[PDB]
């Protein structure tokens, strides 16, 4: 979710809603504003929908004053409700949360017994009654909200609102990002920086337990106590351009089209005379990664898909045994930890739930370290970690990632470099990754070249419910996330096969409707896959081939053949995966679907 | 596919036919039989479709004679033809084969050369033009199949007639199962005894590299060159049952409703007095199994899906590193090998091609050893394994496994016990688990009478194509294992999902017409599940749940809860497996599928 709070001279309503169309990827279910004017006259509007809906009734009731917070969210529990809609009330007091109130259940019996109606289901409410009865003895709303925190167990942000007092707001973070934006003569919160680039470029990061007290001119942050801390402004680092689309029609595409350039950030700085260059890392780091006998990743979703193809390069490259695990599984299994086991979490956010829980389980389970892959900086799993690898890929705003996955692959292939040279094996490892790296934007730049016959095939898919995408070896998890990518934007039923595994039972699926897709690199399993296409083509299945140039296939009636120019075997997964980022993004307009925010989602799973 | 041969006194075609329907469940796309009289007119009749079209047009046209071979087969390589099915000619010769002739074209071509023409491009022509040539000196049959067999590379069976002289037939094991059924005064053969119960009961197993010249009245069998060798007869052990299907309507039926006393089968002689009993595998056993620090599961298709179970089992009560990967992606990735690792195959048949090429390349990777579960007493994986232990299920016909991966489940919590016990651990852990053991056949009977239930629900899913399966832990592979069932054999398109990953993207394909299928025991997940369950619902999914039925669940219009008895939790994945297994029964009945020989499919794939 999305949570923006603004206190100015001037009218923040169209801040307040600039804000929440910026944050609108993460959860776009619902949003709220409530706006107080100087009288403390207290406007509140809540709307079901795009953030759009919003801001199209603030355009018939227009809300004046310079006090204000907004919400907009991924609905989970329930179908989603105006009524459970942020922010939510407790007469005078108003609040948005982000996170999760682990105690609400006791609480909320508590304020019931205590004479409150509680009017949703909300954890939200939960905070506004409490505030409220912390206030009834009448003191100042920071002396409340300083009663009222260390009542609430959770990891949340949370920014409050007095109606009576329109002139201070508070905000307390405990487990979830909040972050103050310093404007002139007025001053801004939000749960992203992103939210806040109209109007303000210097931020002030919140860490974990810091309650802020913020007014037009002053921000006054306090510790767990009432004790007052110090904290740095600083200059924002994100792009001018963020999440503006450009001249592009969807982030999505935007972001497809950017992966050049975004590897070639990934590898400044990194590549260096045929060889890897991870000395960001500091003067214990090798020392660690040395003594790693056992790799463990734990990702979700499409990050989990990236480990999974690293797992054939660890284990091929580097010698190492790796096991992926997605974190949703990991964290509540009782597992035997392997001796000498680094922990690798790969996330874009820095901030999944789940890949977050998995590596906090694995301190208290005795693993040698944690290696944090990430997109974010300083997010949750980097600053937890004991190592970090940046991606450097930009702000990812698309729902479903694709700078993000191929990036990750890009700095995974680089680790498997630097320890393939740890271990004292072949120099050559070493030399051919880095000759694949350094080939890496160009073949990228090359491949989008082919969108123009990928737009044409996706036509074909307009009739389509269903598609199988196939691989093997390290292709087999491009597949994957190929069929993640199609079944996420636009709704087909896509599913991955490992190509060996549809004789046991699910190549009775195929028909004279099913659409095949399939990646064909010329490497020495080539063979063995032409084996299963045919399997395929004989039970009347559609093929579209993904396949090298000189794979030999022969195109005809059900076999569609997009051939690709040639690339270097140790970054062939990394390619493959751009086609099929394109069919997913042309098969999605094709059947009309919101590609950049696919229903029943948002972007990053933040809460459980 | 399937081989039968006969050489007898009274005419043979009919017990030809009788043997290719009982080897029917191996391959399903075509048939042929040739028989020879005794004046050496040979009659040869193929047909495409199941035995019952060669039985029918045999019906037209019957064939007289003694001496005859068929063939029943799984066609792989292009839709299956008329021209490609068995048995093939060369003039006079006349051939059946399975397997793979790996240097088909290299031969090929040689013959092609010596003039010889191709109607085919099976493997079959390539061995008969080949004897043919071996002939045409003019020796005896038999010499010129020692001379052939030692052209011929790869893994495969065949049997072999010259119809000048239908007094002999030749057949050569070489990677392939054949056996000789002895009558009186008459010979039999075939690829499986399944087929010659009918006749006799009475067997000679060739071992590979043997080659056999049957006659009327006797069986010489000869080594590699062409010295002879003793064979011992045996007394079929299997029941005398086995291929019939007795009251049930179809195979799967019966193999389902037999699992409780299949089960017991598998319990029998191995639990005592509240402990586990492996003393089977004898005097040097305990020695290597107390040496394991790490397991490897390698196996394909419903077998992977029981050893991906056993691995929350390994890791949680018997504390070992525990890897589960389907064989055809093992079998050619160049793999890290863990310290002390056990390679365990599971396979019902013992003869896939793919886990088998697993074990095979495990033994030249130095693992400590390597561990069968087989249904299947004397196939390739039993004999090449270090240790093995047998199921005991009985016979399995449907080509959708039932009963193999209720009874594999069994022996792996067996050796969960085992270990445990090797390791020192809480003597509890054994006890826990063979208490579930003694309770599970009872548990099995008693949730095979929620039969009718199931059966009432499956009338729903008559319009629908397609379904999710929802698990969490060790509940998720049983998802796994209910949607390839019900997509294997009823064709709806069913996928299955560790429930924690909808979220990340996969929850977009929910809409009000997709059904979703989880099962939900009263375990520490339930709370975590419940969730997962309510993020479906709020976007409008049919949510089938198989709950225990003190898991609280409340039925409502898209909410079906099918309450389950309860269950101790060593067993829960065992007993929670049955209710998916007669879903995809009925399911499949309502879609009017062949329940027994899914489309697309056979049984067994012993050719990669
Ligand atoms: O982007 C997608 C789908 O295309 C998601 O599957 C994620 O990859 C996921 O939810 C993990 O999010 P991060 O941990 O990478 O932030
Ligand atoms: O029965 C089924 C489908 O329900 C197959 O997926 C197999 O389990 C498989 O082909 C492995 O065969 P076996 O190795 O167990 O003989």
């Amino acid at each position: 979710c999305g949570i923006v709070g603004a206190i100015a001279q001037r009218d923040v309503a169209e801040i307040l809603l600039e804000g929440l169309r910026r944050l609108e990827y993460r959860g776009y279910d619902s949003a709220g504003l409530a706006v107080v004017d100087a009288e403390g006259h207290m406007t509140r509007l809540r709307r079901l929908g795009k953030v759009q809906m919003l801001a199209q009734a603030a355009e018939e009731h227009p809300l004046h004053g310079g006090t204000g917070i907004a919400h907009t969210r991924w609905a989970t529990h329930g179908e989603p409700s105006e009524v459970n809609a942020h922010p939510h009330v407790s007469e005078h007091i108003v609040v948005v949360h982000n996170g999760i109130i682990e105690n609400h259940e006791p609480l909320r019996e508590e304020l019931k017994a205590r004479g409150y109606t509680f009017v949703s289901e909300t954890d939200t409410e939960v905070i506004a009654h409490l505030v409220n009865w912390e206030l009834k003895q009448g003191g100042t709303l920071r002396e409340a909200v300083l009663r009222a925190i260390p009542q609430l167990r959770g990891a949340y942000g949370t920014v409050i609102m007095d109606s009576r007092h329109p002139d201070t707001l508070l905000a307390a973070r405990s487990g979830s990002p909040l972050v103050i934006g310093l404007g002139m003569g007025e001053n801004f919160i939000a749960s992203d920086q992103l939210a806040l680039l109209p109007v303000t470029r210097r931020f002030i990061f919140l860490e974990e337990g810091d309650i802020a007290e913020i007014t037009r001119r002053s921000v006054n942050i306090f510790d767990k106590t009432g004790a007052e801390v110090k904290r740095q402004d600083i200059e924002s680092n994100l792009q001018y351009d963020a999440g503006d689309k450009g001249i592009y029609r969807h982030y999505m595409q935007k972001e497809i089209y950017e992966q050049p350039n975004a590897i070639k950030n990934t590898l400044t700085g990194r590549i260096s005379h045929g060889q890897v260059d991870l000395s960001e890392l500091g003067p214990n780091a090798d020392e660690l990664l040395s003594k790693v006998e056992h790799i463990q990743i734990l990702a979700c979703g499409t990050s989990y898909n990236s480990g999974m193809v690293s797992r054939y390069w660890f284990e091929s490259l580097a010698g190492i045994p790796c096991d992926v695990e997605i974190a949703s599984e990991f964290r509540y299994r009782k597992s035997a930890v392997r001796r000498n086991s680094l922990m690798i979490t790969l996330s874009q956010s820095g901030e999944t739930a789940d890949t977050l829980a998995g590596l906090r389980l694995s301190k208290e389970l005795g693993y040698l370290g944690s290696l944090a892959i990430c997109n974010v900086p300083g997010s949750s799993l980097v600053r937890e970690s004991d190592l970090a690898l940046m991606t450097n890929a930009g702000t990812e705003i698309g729902v479903a990632s694709t700078k993000a996955f191929t990036t990750q692959l890009t700095v995974l292939l680089m680790l498997v470099a630097k320890l393939s040279k740890l271990k004292g094996l072949d120099a050559s490892i070493e030399h051919d990754i880095v000759h694949g790296l350094q080939a890496l934007p160009s073949r990228i730049e090359q491949m989008l070249s082919q969108d123009k016959r990928i737009e044409a095939l996706a036509e074909d898919f307009s009739d389509k419910h269903h598609a199988l995408f196939l691989g093997r070896g390290d292709q087999y998890p491009i597949a994957l996330e190929g069929a993640l990518k199609l079944k996420e934007i636009s709704y087909i039923h896509a599913e991955a096969y490992a190509a060996g595994e549809l004789k046991h039972g699910p190549l009775a699926l195929i028909d004279a409707d099913m659409p095949v897709i399939v990646v064909a690199p010329n490497n020495e399993l080539l063979e063995k896959l032409k084996s299963n296409i045919e399997e395929v083509r004989a039970r009347g299945g559609q093929l579209y081939v993904f396949a090298d140039q000189d794979a030999g296939f022969v195109s005809s009636d059900n076999m569609h053949i997009i051939e690709m120019p040639h690339v270097e075997e140790v970054i062939a997964p990394i390619f493959y995966t751009v086609p099929l980022q394109l069919l997913a993004y042309h098969v999605a307009l094709i059947k009309g679907t919101d590609v950049d925010q696919p229903r029943n989602l948002a972007k990053s799973v933040t809460v459980e």
